[PDB]
């Protein structure tokens, strides 16, 4: 409350590990689907019932601009590739796969990071 803080966790090294996490993603061998946006006019379904697209290269142009507050609203761009990746693909596709084994691979590099 005002005046009352608790202590000043460093946040200094955020955007650049942030970038290093988003860039192992993008080398994975399974980041194919997302490295782009989804094109709207080519996927049939996808505009209508997809609220808010979002891909590594949009997260990407997104954090080398400041427009990421901080670390969470990063995670949870991220997370929203997979959520909509879950959302459109059927679990058993190759997409599918490529989204639960990305999403394994990101929780993981976030809590080694940050946790
Ligand atoms: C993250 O990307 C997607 O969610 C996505 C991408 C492309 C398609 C078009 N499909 C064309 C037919 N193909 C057998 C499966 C992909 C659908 C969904």
């Amino acid at each position: 409350s005002m005046s009352v803080k608790k202590p000043k966790r460093d946040d200094s090294k955020d955007l650049a590990l942030c970038s290093m996490i988003l860039t192992e993603m993008e080398t994975h061998e399974d980041a194919w689907p997302f490295l782009l946006p989804v094109n709207l006019k080519l996927v049939p379904g996808y505009k209508k019932v997809i609220k808010k697209p979002m891909d590594f290269s949009t997260i990407r142009e997104k954090l080398s601009s400041g427009q990421y507050p901080n670390l969470e609203t990063f995670a949870l761009d991220v997370r929203l590739v997979f959520d909509n990746c879950e959302t459109f693909n059927e679990d058993d596709s190759d997409i599918g796969r490529a989204g639960h084994n990305m999403r394994k691979y990101f929780e993981k590099k976030w809590t080694d990071t940050f946790k």
